[PDB]
């Protein structure tokens, strides 16, 4: 191969990963990495934890130092340097040294854009006057927020936006002993998960004394940001504000060079990360990707994709194209106090938006064998095609073993496995780690029973209307479990008595079954179907129902 | 229509097949026959009950006879031993364990899940060894715990260092009992390789276990209290645990003239049918094909037994038959503060089969190192250099090990290659992983070998190479030289190496080591691009020093 001059814009997830592999592929290339901030390869993801005091050493946030990385990979690394213009027909970029104010042109053979995404700053009246309002992207942002806490001693904080980052900021502020109110315009935290799953998360957040405000936004900031006026008319008195309402692609360099843009102003790229200009590539948060599951054009700002893209791009530049980017699955995970919450693929809200017919199952299973100490429930929601078994997505929550289960399912999806394959994943079993049938196997069996037609089901959001319309709902729990509550219109026939009490089951009504988790309701469903009854099981049983619709519980 | 299905064995395979059969058909008469007092007990929990970790004896009983028989309308017969299959009459002979009285029971379909039994060696004086125990069932467990309570043993000898022997070592140790493990092989845990075992040994020694390798018991003297070893060494002991493996419980099948397989297993086809069309068999008792090479073997594990039972129920009364694609052999054990996991084949088996392979050892953190309490996860991946076919993997460390093994075991069953592992999009936030997971990382390392970006040598090769003209460069920072080096090493720190190229001889084969292998790989890339013939020492000094600590040079 012939040596070229390769210029990388942005020195973090995408830029650093491509630069390092590029060097490993060639000792002769000139490789220049231009970064407007002071630091390269900092741990963006660690920022909230440094604020919370969980990460105690600021220096641990520096994954690579400029000195170390330039020497190791013979990189010309230029921090405090802003690319202000791309000149594509000239094949140069214009760079401003932020320290010295000198500007100059840098010629390139290949230009790689990884400039990321910037926080969305809303036009709220009084936002300019808001003294203690912060966004979180970089190290200076982090220093500033931490300095304010340490020096001004806020007693209450308001977080605007309940995405994965707003939520992590909620936790870390609580960790500092700051009282927290979270304001969300949606009816749930964490857009990636569905409403009934968020119901569990809300419970855990409120149990750690977080005030949750839903279906409300900031209408105005008054008193220099000390008074937050909500759209509804309610008021929050606060000592500081964290804005976490999402991100927008840093595509202004592309727009300025007349490069094609994708959805939501992302930089548009082809299969090889090439922009509309043959010599300019782009990766990371700023680019348009296809989602793995539907191959729909989207924007998914995550670290694994940025790193994977940068890594693959280096190979592609060197003509190693046997493997091209397959799209982004959207596997994500967050710590929420004592809970782990994970997601992959698509949720119900997106699939409805795309007019894609699906089914769901919710299966709660222990992190490991119940007979071994400290087992804890893991809840898996699996979304799939009733006909093909194609997995559209999954969501998981629980105190332990959640990341493991998400990773296996995410692995299965990318390997083009269907729900019918999940029960056949031979996973690691010993008492401290799993059960002879893992939670993943278990959710696979439940989904397979729907695919195979062994069970017909209704959802938590369907059951009440079904009962109003004349559905006969049999609760198969033991009588003592009913003290936890019940679904309105339930008639109690304990599962273990059911086979003896069939005469009590009407053959002139459509039968619906619930238990606590769905498992015993399924067994009852199987029995009744084999006896020639038309029957459906309430997916997730009462435990799920009561979490998402607590106000409808009958005692 | 209706069938009479008789299930022999009421635990993992037997209870699994029985419950699904009922869910499929309300019409069938299902009889489950078990020689012991309990069904569905937690066999796997037994060592932790002995260790006082599982405090409730009652937790060891997963479902009672009465509750399960009611729930699934099962005729469940405990303390009933099937003594004979009468395959011409389609009957079995059952003996009441309490009274020795027998009766016959006809079947339409017969399902054998009788499990496996401990291997008892012929040791002189074993019949006099009052404190010698094997571990299989609840009564065994009660006897062991009773012995400990009544005699307060100061010291215990575990014979056999497999997954079960090691668990017993742990649980006895944590009771304050001194433990000596006696092993015929040069390592504990046959499923893992020697250099990976080195990590387990060190950890066990750190928990004050005495490890005895390449040895065996020649004699038990003074009623088992004196252990005479083949080496000449003598162990004084207060109790012995024999854990030298299990053999299939295939006597019923053998007695009925059914085909047998390797190690006396019950031979079955892809649908678990024996050589008799109305007799099926699942669990530890059966021959399976290993998933990776489709070689006939025996892998006595609970996931397979549970899976086989559900599948067999479907074959009989479910929809489209799924066929068993064999056992991968995914396993995991707790070893004090360590998790040790394996899947597929190890080097010892691959070498025995003369299958060409490469290996990589990649140590990476359980999660991002900038977040608190990250701990190393060592992954060994074994693969084909040409195809990238995964032959097997082993992993160990304090946390995040079960997760990495499960991902890899998923990939293998999904027929992914090492080249696909880097593209697995896993869950990343600081507490859970890194932007490139350990699994991605081991994938990248293996892919570089497959694609020819690096050539490597092993811990067991480097000394000989150095003896025979190899030029070995240690590219660690000088500070990292604290625990020593490989003999003949010349230190040129990676970050200085590009500037000190003149110091690298151009007419010699160059070998590179770092601490974990990553920086040696970077050095190797650099030198290859500069025209040198170079190989990286896989696993670096940390692996080498762990497996060959007596060869470490200061
Ligand atoms: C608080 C926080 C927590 C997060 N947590 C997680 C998590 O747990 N898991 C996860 O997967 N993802 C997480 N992310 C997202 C993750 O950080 C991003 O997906 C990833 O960093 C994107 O990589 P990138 O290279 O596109 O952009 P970045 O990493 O943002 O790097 C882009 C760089 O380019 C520079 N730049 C931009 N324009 C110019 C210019 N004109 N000239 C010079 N330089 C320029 C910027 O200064 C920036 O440093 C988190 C993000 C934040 C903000
Ligand atoms: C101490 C211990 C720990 C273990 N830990 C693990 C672990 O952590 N992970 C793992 O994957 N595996 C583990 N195993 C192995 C696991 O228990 C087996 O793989 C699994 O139980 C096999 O299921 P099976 O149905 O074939 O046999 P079993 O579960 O053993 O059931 C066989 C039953 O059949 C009965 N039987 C036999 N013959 C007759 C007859 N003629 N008439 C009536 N009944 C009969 C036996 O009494 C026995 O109860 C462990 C085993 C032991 C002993
Ligand atoms: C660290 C960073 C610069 C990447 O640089 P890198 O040199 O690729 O470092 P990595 O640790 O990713 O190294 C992986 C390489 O080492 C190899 N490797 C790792 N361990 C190995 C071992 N034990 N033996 C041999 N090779 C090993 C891999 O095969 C891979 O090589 P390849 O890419 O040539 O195939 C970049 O990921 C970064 O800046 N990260 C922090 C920023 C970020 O991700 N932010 C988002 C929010 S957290
Ligand atoms: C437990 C045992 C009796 C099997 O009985 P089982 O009724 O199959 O119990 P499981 O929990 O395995 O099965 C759960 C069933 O409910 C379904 N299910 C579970 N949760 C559900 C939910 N929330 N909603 C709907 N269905 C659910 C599963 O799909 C499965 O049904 P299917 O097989 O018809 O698809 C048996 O495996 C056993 O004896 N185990 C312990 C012994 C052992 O494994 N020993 C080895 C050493 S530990
Ligand atoms: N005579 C013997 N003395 C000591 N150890 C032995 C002897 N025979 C076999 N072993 C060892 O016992 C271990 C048994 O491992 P494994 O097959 O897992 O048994 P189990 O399933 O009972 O744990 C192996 O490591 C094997 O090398």
């Amino acid at each position: 191969w012939g040596s070229r001059k390769i210029v990388v814009v942005g020195g973090v997830a995408g830029g650093a990963s491509v630069a390092a592999r590029l060097r490993r592929l060639s000792e002769e290339d000139e490789i220049i990495m231009v970064e407007r901030g002071e630091y390269i390869s900092f741990a963006n993801c660690g920022l909230p934890y440094y604020i919370g005091g969980v990460i105690t050493e600021r220096q641990k946030l520096l994954v690579q130092t400029v000195e170390r990385m330039s020497k190791r990979f013979n990189l010309d690394i230029r921090v405090l340097s802003e690319v202000v213009k791309i000149n594509k027909e000239e094949k140069t970029i214009t760079i401003k040294n932020v320290t010295t104010n000198e500007t100059y042109n840098e010629a390139y053979d290949v230009l790689i854009l990884s400039p990321g995404a910037k926080p969305i700053v809303p036009s709220i009246p009084g936002i300019e006057e808001a003294k203690a309002l912060f966004t979180l992207r970089n190290v200076p942002d982090t220093d500033r927020i931490k300095a304010y806490i340490d020096e001004k001693k806020p007693r209450h904080a308001t977080v605007i936006g309940g995405g994965f980052i707003g939520v992590e900021m909620v936790e870390n502020l609580r960790e500092r002993g700051i009282e927290v109110t979270l304001v969300e315009m949606a009816n749930q935290v964490m857009p990636p998960i569905d409403y009934e799953m968020a119901a569990y998360v809300h419970e855990h957040m409120k149990n750690h004394d977080v005030e949750l405000v839903f279906e409300d936004g900031v209408d105005a900031l008054e008193e220099n940001g000390a008074v937050v006026r909500l759209k509804s008319g309610s008021v929050i008195q606060t000592d500081m504000l964290i804005l976490a309402i999402g991100v927008q692609p840093e595509s202004s360099l592309a727009k300025g060079a007349g490069l094609a843009l994708g959805v939501r102003g992302t930089i548009k790229v082809n299969e090889k990360f090439q922009t509309s200009d043959p010599h300019i590539y782009a990766i990371g948060d700023a680019i348009e990707v296809k989602d793995f599951v539907t191959e729909t054009e989207t924007m998914i700002p995550l670290a694994w994709p940025a790193n994977r893209q940068g890594r693959m791009l280096a190979d592609i530049i060197h003509g190693h194209t046997d493997s091209l980017y397959k799209g982004t699955l959207g596997t994500s995970v967050a710590k929420v106090f004592d809970l782990t919450v994970a997601t992959t693929g698509l949720n119900e809200k997106i699939l409805k938006r795309l007019n894609i017919p699906y089914e769901v199952v919710h299966v709660q299973a222990n992190s490991h064998a119940g007979y071994y100490p400290n087992a804890t429930p893991v809840l898996i929601k699996l979304i799939f095609n009733k006909d093909s078994g194609k997995i559209y997505g999954a969501q998981t929550l629980g105190r332990d073993g959640v990341d493991k289960r998400m990773d296996v399912i995410a692995t299965a999806i990318k390997a083009n496995l269907t729900v019918l394959d999940l029960p056949d994943l031979e996973l690691s079993y010993a008492p401290p780690y799993s059960s002879a049938k893992d939670p993943v196997n278990m959710v696979g069996y439940a989904a397979s029973n729907i695919v195979d037609g062994f069970v017909d089901t209704v959802q938590w959001h369907e059951i009440d209307r079904i009962v109003e319309n004349g559905g006969y709902l049999i609760d198969v729990r033991e009588p003592n479990e009913l003290k936890q509550g019940m679904i309105k219109g339930s008639i109690n026939i304990p599962l273990d008595e059911l086979r003896d009490r069939l005469e009590e089951v009407p053959v002139d009504k459509d039968i619906y079954i619930t238990c606590q988790l769905g498992m015993r309701g399924y067994v009852a469903a199987r029995m009744l179907m084999e006896k020639g009854y038309k029957v459906k099981n309430v997916d997730g049983g009462f435990k799920l129902y009561g979490t998402v619709l607590p106000e409808r519980i009958v005692y």
